[PDB]
DNA sequence: TTGACTCTCTTAAGAGAGTCA
DNA sequence: TTGACTCTCTTAAGAGAGTCA
């Protein structure tokens, strides 16, 4: 198995490569009517992506390193968390974009949490709008708001009470 | 079926049958430290479920009616909304449980909205904790809270900024 | 060892359709 | 006509693994 030192070396080479990705400045809602700035390190749209990186899906990538003649491969956003527990409360840990920008690989924009926690950030009011995430959101979730509900609760007769 | 009269007849027979489902009282968090009471009309756990109803998945049912010698079938929670647009902004409309209780078929606990709006209610703080849904939530979402994040944003070197 | 492709899978909110009796 | 089963599919947040040079 890869040693602690070898895993740290993988994380360091990953950081070195991602740090050379184009850095894009994005102005983002924070909640409470305030605006903030996030700096995303964005993987390219097409090959080549960077040393060790390859695309396995439209917005999915993997990182690959060969150590002592053995090929090791990880989901491209999972590498910052290789020294962390990989499950919690019986749920698999997932890489979760605080910036909601899938191409971004900035490890300061990622956290490591259940898929439910991950998804729920899409609707968070944001760090200045009432976020209660213990690992605080960096921005208001892109889907926060009144929604676009087409039809509400209703009955034709009188068979029901709320 | 095709006619408005036929659709109204479908909605009326669906309501009459669902109106005979057992009424189960659920006490629920509203947000803001308050509690409320919902009365869910719950489809039975096993056959027979009621006239026109059949189970197609562990928590999936369909409603079936024969009109003009033709069988017409719908997802069991979609029937209240048969006169509504079936899409919004190019997104499919879905039956959305305000009570977060799949077996419930109370139309006073259902709305008709995109899958994203539907999902997002799982994390809503609720009608007394700051819900901003235009069609208001009936309860705080079951997944609302601080989360259980294992690891937060972090870097080993000095290549990244927020 | 490495790049650039290929494929299918997970989850939990939701769907459509066929086989028998 | 009605009931009680069977199967796979959709979405958008996420994954693992194979082939070839
Ligand atoms: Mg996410
Ligand atoms: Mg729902
Ligand atoms: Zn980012
Ligand atoms: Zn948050
Ligand atoms: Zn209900
Ligand atoms: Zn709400």
């Amino acid at each position: 198995a890869l040693t602690n030192a070898q895993i740290l070396a993988v994380i360091d080479s990953w950081e070195e490569t991602v740090g050379q990705f184009p850095v894009i400045t994005h102005h983002v809602p924070l909640g409470g009517g305030l605006q903030g700035t996030l700096h995303c390190y964005e993987i390219p749209l097409a090959a080549p992506y960077g040393v060790g990186f390859a695309k396995n899906g439209p917005t999915r990538w993997q990182y690959k390193r060969t150590i002592n003649q053995v090929v090791h491969r990880w989901g491209s956003h999972t590498v910052p968390f290789l020294l962390e527990p990989d499950n919690i409360n019986g749920k698999t840990c997932t890489a979760s974009h605080l910036c909601h920008n899938t191409r971004c690989h900035n490890p300061l924009h990622l956290c490591w949490e259940s898929l439910d926690d991950n998804k729920g950030r899409n609707w968070c009011p944001g760090p200045n709008g009432g976020c209660v995430h213990a690992v605080v959101c960096l921005r208001q979730g892109p889907l926060y708001g009144p929604g676009a509900t087409v039809a509400g609760p209703q009955q034709r007769g009188s068979h029901f009470v709320v």
